[PDB]
């Protein structure tokens, strides 16, 4: 569902997610730009049906950066994915828990694709860190 963008990276600093492949942690720095379009404008309800006649059938514009290897909060290394998405649906996505996490699953799928990795989908919420990298 992720329509990729090319956009050299990053744009604002939104959020970061917690995920892990089979070698190591990943993060997902969701950032956002004015430059990357916003998908469809549409309602949650309107959203909710969509997903069940297509779970691919809602898609998001957004850029799926290249890996680059950080140091966490304790020192050891990691990957770091740069995914930016239009900076006024980023405002929608800051009111809606259902839209945001909707975008973070299509955002890892979209990853584990262009890449050729599985991403635990166990993911978290980072609490001390909008961003992975600098």
């Amino acid at each position: 569902a992720a329509l990729e963008v090319l956009f050299q990276g990053p744009g604002q600093p939104g959020f970061c997610i917690k995920t892990n492949s089979s070698e190591g942690k990943v993060f997902i720095n969701i950032c956002h730009s004015p430059s990357i379009p916003p998908p469809a404008d549409v309602t949650e309800e309107e959203l909710l049906q969509m997903l069940e006649e297509d779970q691919a059938g809602f898609r998001i514009p957004m850029s799926l950066g290249e890996p680059h290897a950080e140091l966490d909060a304790k020192g050891q290394g990691c990957t770091a994915y740069d995914v930016a998405v239009n900076s006024d649906f980023y405002r929608r996505m800051q009111n809606s828990d259902f839209l945001r996490e909707l975008v973070i699953t299509i955002a890892r799928e979209g990853l584990e694709d262009k890449y050729n990795l599985q991403l635990n989908p166990e993911w978290r919420m980072m609490k001390n860190r909008p961003f992975m990298g600098s």
